Parts: structure tokens; C-alpha cells; sequence
């Protein structure tokens, strides 16, 4: 019934607002008419004075990137549990859906903070030019570049938060994660989410044909770059004890 | 609102179940004979000890008891570290403090979780499939004949409170979020979180144990016992480092063992 799908869509959007402090609406405002910009080395070390952070440079930026991801994982976990029927699944399965899902969702939402020329950082207090990041030493200079390419493609679909809120729910409820014990309910929820997302895209983007389909195709792009992302970390194993424990 | 607190109690229980595979519930079942779980091999002498390698999954004996148990400590730290990240606000804190809160919280959380595996006669070992008796341990060599006994005495006193895993989960969190740790940069946001956790604990206790007069207060005092356990532990550890310089401490434990 289209009435309840519209309710599901509003429920998730409200939960997403609570779970994610820096919305896409907010990020896009900041990128388009003031956050300190980081375009080279001098601007960076200036930027710890302006925007306060935690305790060489290529590695320091990589690491602080992990910090944020751990922060992100908690936001996604908290959002995940507001998905109807999620907490009711077998606890191991919830843990399995998150394990394989948080990456795909992080890159999805990193797209909201990026454009052609760089990426907002630190709750949007900052902006890191895309040029400075590729200026970084091999292989560091090559880490965020593949994401920039995915983001600009992805942002071309002109999704808003209310779209993204359902979309990422769909990501979490993937019935093909290894090690799932009871896939019936997982796929039951996903189809519901898929319905809500199909209607949402229609009402919210009437003039955009088959956007639903085009969006589902991007989940190919996501899983590809997630694979390629883990293998890029697994050439930086070619490189505290509690810190490595907090970030494993 | 009470409703915000129950929600926090549930979230914490939920992560606790996800991060610690041997709950107190599983452990009380093994320790009584419940047919939800199968029965442990008991070790009480060197002979029983020695078929236990054939029986249950796993250099003289008292040393590699201490070594086996040592690597078990490491795994626990990882789980507590895993648990800590689920604590609303913990990973947003300053990174130097996160390390700080772990550095001091972790042993107070071990002996709390280790109590779950103990009775007045011994301790489950090897994920539950073993049971090493108190006496056997107390009878080990001159230095290694005093490791476990104080944790036994705490565990006996502590298990008196009759907490379950859903209580422990909040209380384990209150331990981590201790602003009074040495070297904390921003004590203040730490204490807004603990202030909240303690509110959650209070409610959870009053509801889960509606007859246990002052369980909350009584439970906060048990943090006193915990801190004394850690100090006797650490100093007795430096004996071993000097008795047996052939013996190595795992680095993650060695870093926690600072100050
Ligand atoms: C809910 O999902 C997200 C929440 C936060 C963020 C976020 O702020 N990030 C930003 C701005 C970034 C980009 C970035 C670049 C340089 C330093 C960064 O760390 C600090 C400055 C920070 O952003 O707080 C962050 C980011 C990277 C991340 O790891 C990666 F995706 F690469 F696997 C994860 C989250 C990241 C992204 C997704
Ligand atoms: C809350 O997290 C945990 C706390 C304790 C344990 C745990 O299993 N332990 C057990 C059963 C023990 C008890 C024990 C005694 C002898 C050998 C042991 O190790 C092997 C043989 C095993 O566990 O199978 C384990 C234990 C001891 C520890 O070191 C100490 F803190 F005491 F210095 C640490 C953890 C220990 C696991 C998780
Ligand atoms: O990938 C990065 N961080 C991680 C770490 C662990 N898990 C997921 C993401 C990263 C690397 C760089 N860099 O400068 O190479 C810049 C920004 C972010
Ligand atoms: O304390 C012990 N292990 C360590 C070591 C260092 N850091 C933390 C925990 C221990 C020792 C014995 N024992 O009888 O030798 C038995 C059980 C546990």
C-alpha cells in the first residue's frame, strides 16, 4: 500500500537526520555559498590551529581518516537499528549486515561531502582540495582519487537525504552477505525498502526516468571500489598498541 | 525520560552480547549442570592437567598456565576495546583520551568479567570446556601461587550481588567512562557520558532487581575492590619479569602496563 511506503520513507528520513549530524543538504550549502580550505602544506598545518583535531603528513591524514570512519560506523549502527525489523533479526545476522555494509555506506555518504575539487572534512569545518590529496606520496596520493570519480558520477543523480535515507537502508539489508543465518526476513525487509525507494524516487524525481534502476546499478560501482579499497589498505600493511586495537 | 535510559540499556546489552562470547548466562549454565550446555573437564592436579590437552582445546606447568592465560587476556582486551566503541560517545572523544580510558579501564573490566566465570571453587577455562579448581591454582609455585587467589576473593564477594549480563553491560561501560583517570585531556565530556551511563545503571538496577536495596550504591563501591586488585596484580607482575627474564609479555599488555 502506497500509504505505508510513504510512512516508511518518512520514518527512515527522520531517523537519518538524527543519526547523521552533517546531512547532504547541509554539506551542499557549505560547498555552494566559511570552511577553512586545505590546498597545500602550509594551509594544512595552519588548519590544526583553526580546526582542532587529534594527535609525517601523508600518514597523518590517512590515519585521521580512519578515526572518522570509526565515528561513521557508530552513526550507521545507530541508524541501522531504526530500520523496522532490523533489531528483530538474529544478532549474528545484524552484526553480519553491518560488517559488510558500513563500507558501502561510508562511500555513499562521502559522496555527499565531495565535489570535483575536494571534500569537506571535520563536520564541514574544512575542505580538502582534491589536488592536494593526489599531491600526496605514493600510494597515499592515489587513495581518495578513485572515490572522487565515484562521487562525481554518483552525485550526478542529484539524490537528496530523503532518497539516501531509504537507499542506505537497502544497502544494509543485503541478503547476500557471507555468513547470514536467516535470509528470509533480511530479504523480506529489503523488498519493502525497495518498494519505498521506488516510490520515493518517483514522487521526488518525476522527470528522472528509471532513476531507481540507475541507482541500483551504482551498487555495482560501490562494491567494486570497496573491494579495491580494502586491497589498497592491504598494501599499507607494509608499514599505538591500543590505537591499532581501536582501529582494526 | 526513563524511556531514553531503557533504550541506552538495551543498546549496551545488545553490544555486550555481540562483543563477549562467554556471557555470565552461558557461564552459570555450564557451572551448574544445565542441559543448555555440556559439562567441563575439571583440572585439580598435574595429572588431570595433562590429559586436558587431549580433552579440551588449549616449559613447566605453572609458567605456561600463566602464558596461556596471558594470551587469553589479550583477546579480552580486544573484546572490551570492541565493546567500548559501541558506547555512545566513546569514539567521538579525543583520541588520546580513548587510549587513556582503555589503558586503565581494561583490567577493571577483566576482573569483572572473570568473576562471571568463577565460583567459590574454581574458574571456567578454555571458553567453558574446562574448569580449573581454586586449590590447584593456589598450590602453584612460590610466585604463581598468588596470581588468581585475590581475583577469587573479589569474584566471590562480587558475585554476591547477583548481577546478570544486562546489568554488567551498563556497569562495564561506567568503568570505561571514568573521568578520574590520570592524564585525561578533556575530563568533562567523559563525565557527561558517565553521568548518563550511571543514570542508566540506576534505572536498570531498580527495575531488574526491584528488591535489592541499594544495589546501585553497593555496586559502585565494588569499583574500590577492583582498583586494589589491579595494583596487587601489576606489582606481582614485575616479580615475574624479574624472576624469569626468559619470559615475554605480549606488547599490547605491556603498553596497557604503563605509568
Ligand atoms: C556516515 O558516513 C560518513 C560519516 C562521516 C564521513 C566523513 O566525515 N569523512 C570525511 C569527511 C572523509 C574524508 C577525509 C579526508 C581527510 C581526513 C579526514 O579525516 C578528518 C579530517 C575528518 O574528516 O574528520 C577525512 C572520510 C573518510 C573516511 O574513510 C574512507 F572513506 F576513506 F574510508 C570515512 C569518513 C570520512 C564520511 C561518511
Ligand atoms: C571480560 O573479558 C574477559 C575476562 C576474562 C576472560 C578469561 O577467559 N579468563 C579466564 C577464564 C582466566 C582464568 C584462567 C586461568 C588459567 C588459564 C587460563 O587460560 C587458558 C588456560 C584458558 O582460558 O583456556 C585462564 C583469565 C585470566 C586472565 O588474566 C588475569 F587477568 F587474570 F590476569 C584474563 C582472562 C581470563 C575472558 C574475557
Ligand atoms: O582510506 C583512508 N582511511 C581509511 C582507513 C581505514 N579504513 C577505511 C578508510 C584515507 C587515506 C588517505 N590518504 O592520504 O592516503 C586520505 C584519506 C583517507
Ligand atoms: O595474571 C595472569 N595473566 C596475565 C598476565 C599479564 N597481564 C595480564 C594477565 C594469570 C596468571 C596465572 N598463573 O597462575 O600464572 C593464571 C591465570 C592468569
Amino acid at each position: 500500500e502506497s500509504a505505508d511506503l510513504r510512512a516508511l520513507a518518512k520514518h527512515l528520513y527522520d531517523s537519518y537526520i538524527k543519526s547523521f549530524p552533517l546531512t547532504k543538504a547541509k554539506a551542499r550549502a557549505i560547498l555552494t555559498g566559511s570552511p577553512f580550505v586545505i590546498y597545500d602544506m602550509n594551509s594544512l598545518m595552519m588548519g590544526e590551529d583553526k580546526i582542532k583535531f587529534k594527535h609525517e603528513v601523508a600518514i597523518r591524514i590517512f590515519q585521521g581518516c580512519q578515526f572518522r570512519s570509526v565515528e561513521a560506523v557508530q552513526e550507521i549502527t545507530e541508524y541501522a537499528k531504526s530500520i523496522p525489523g532490523f533489531v528483530n533479526l538474529d544478532l549474528n545476522d545484524q552484526v553480519t549486515l553491518l560488517k559488510y555494509g558500513v563500507h558501502e555506506i561510508i562511500y555513499t555518504m562521502l559522496a555527499s561531502l565531495m565535489n570535483k575539487d575536494g571534500v569537506l572534512i571535520s563536520e564541514g569545518q574544512g575542505f580538502m582540495t582534491r589536488e592536494f590529496l593526489k599531491s600526496l606520496r605514493k600510494p597515499f596520493g592515489d587513495f581518495m582519487e578513485p572515490k572522487f570519480e565515484f562521487a562525481v558520477k554518483f552525485n550526478a543523480l542529484e539524490l537528496d537525504d530523503s532518497d539516501l535515507a531509504i537507499f542506505i537502508a537497502v544497502i544494509i539489508l543485503s541478503g547476500d552477505r557471507p555468513g547470514l543465518l536467516n535470509v528470509k526476513p533480511i530479504e523480506d525487509i529489503q523488498d519493502n525498502l525497495l518498494q519505498a525507494l521506488e516510490l520515493q524516487l518517483k514522487l521526488n524525481h518525476p522527470e528522472s526516468s528509471q532513476l531507481f534502476a540507475k541507482l541500483l546499478q551504482k551498487m555495482t560501482d560501490l562494491r567494486q571500489i570497496v573491494t579495491e579499497h580494502v586491497q589498497l589498505l592491504q598494501v599499507i600493511k607494509k608499514t599505538h598498541p591500543l590505537l591499532q586495537e581501536i582501529y582494526k
